[PDB]
């Protein structure tokens, strides 16, 4: 009962994938080893978040902590973690394709983009910003994909002109995700006719893409793959557990848009962090972890009232109270939580 795909392989760089799929990087722990592996097993693209890795299996794998974070960039962004997440996402996937997603933002982007490349990841994803040097930091991996997140066409035209002029090289593709232009039926024609200066690059849709029905809209309009991470989030193999208890009664009234420490806004739910918030018994605020340069060790935080890496942390602890829960606008439409192998053959049969 799941007739074959008519779904064909995606070539980036030097690596194809079964399915034009990406299931999107989520942090912190929501798309690590089950997820991430079990999606690469499947056929699509598993892609393993880089950030806050030291929150990974309670802290096991960082050099020091402190007030129950890891302390400082180094520990946060734990290379010894990443590299146990990878070793155990291939326990499950082999030697399928996985990426790792890694935000510009962050402080210590270009050591984690090295330990991405070194803990074994075949695909570097990067957004949250404009990655103009993403190359010089994987010169000893050539062969692993680079693809920035844009929101523009003028990103695209900024980012090729850029490396080509430094690097010799351009990008791998590109993953368009918007912030009436910024839908998302016009921005990636506009994106797939800019790319068509630089040799058609294959450009990746992501946002409010829920089904079979959008992916083949996406695709009639140039995309050569998508992105989705919400339908991922309401699967059993999610890294970050208290998703599958939380999302089935998640309503469309609680999810709102928030202001974020790293200068750009985020979806949430409004429960954990956020519902102390508004009640006024929100932790308090005391940068340990320093993820990421915008919000200059608490400012910005203290400014928006969360911390996001501790919150994030939280999170990924199970922590109902204090954590942060994020959530696309979709997020309300997961009604039940099913397998990854059963969200993968609703997205590709026929
Ligand atoms: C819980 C959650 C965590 C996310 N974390 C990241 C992240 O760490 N890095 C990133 O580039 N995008 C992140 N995103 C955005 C997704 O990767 C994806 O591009 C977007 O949510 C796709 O839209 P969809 O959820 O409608 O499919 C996150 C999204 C969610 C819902
Ligand atoms: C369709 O898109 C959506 O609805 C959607 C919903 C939620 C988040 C995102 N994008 S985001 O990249 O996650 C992001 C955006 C703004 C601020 N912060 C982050 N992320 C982040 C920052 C620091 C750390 Cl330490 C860890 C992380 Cl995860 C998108
Ligand atoms: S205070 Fe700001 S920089 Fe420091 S860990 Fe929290 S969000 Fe990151
Ligand atoms: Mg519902």
């Amino acid at each position: 009962g799941s007739m074959v795909s008519t779904l064909k392989p995606l070539k980036i760089g030097k690596h194809t994938i079964k399915f034009p799929i990406f299931q999107g990087g989520m942090g912190v722990g929501i798309s690590w080893d089950e997820l991430a592996g079990n999606v690469a097993k499947e056929g699509a693209l598993g892609v393993i978040s880089a950030v806050g890795t030291g929150y990974y299996k309670n802290m096991r794998f960082v050099e020091r902590i402190v007030a129950k974070k890891p302390f400082e960039a180094l520990n946060f962004y734990s290379k010894k973690a990443l590299n146990e997440i990878f070793a155990n996402a291939r326990k499950i996937c082999g030697n399928n394709p996985l990426g790792a997603n890694i935000l510009y933002a962050i402080n210590d982007y270009g050591r984690v983009l090295r330990d991405s490349c070194e803990a074994g990841a075949n695909i570097i994803i990067t957004g949250a910003g404009l990655p103009t040097n993403m190359p010089e930091f994987a010169k000893d991996f050539s062969d692993v994909a680079l693809i920035p997140i844009i929101s523009s066409a003028k990103a695209l035209k900024i980012l090729c002109k850029r490396w080509s002029d430094r690097y010799k090289r351009i990008p791998d593709a590109f993953i368009v995700e918007g912030p009436e232009e910024f839908r998302l039926e016009n921005l990636v024609p506009k994106v797939v006719e800019a790319s068509k200066e630089w040799g058609n690059i294959p450009i990746i849709a992501a946002g409010g893409i829920w089904d079979r029905k959008d992916i083949d809209t996406m695709l009639s309009l140039g995309a050569s793959g998508v992105q989705m991470a919400t339908r991922f989030l309401g699967t059993k193999e999610c890294d970050a557990k208290v998703y599958a208890d939380l999302l089935p009664t998640l309503k469309k009234e609680d999810i709102l848009l928030i202001k974020s420490p790293v200068g750009y806004p985020a979806r949430a739910i409004n429960t954990g962090v956020i519902k102390r918030i508004e009640e006024g018994n929100a932790p308090k605020i005391a940068c340990v972890s320093n993820c990421v340069a915008p919000c200059n060790r608490g400012e910005e935080a203290k400014k928006v009232g969360y911390c996001i890496a501790d919150g994030l942390g939280r999170s990924y602890l199970g922590n109902r109270e204090e954590g942060l829960y994020f959530t696309g606008a979709n997020g309300y439409r997961v009604d039940k939580i099913i397998s990854v192998h059963e969200l993968i053959k609703e997205l590709t049969e026929g």
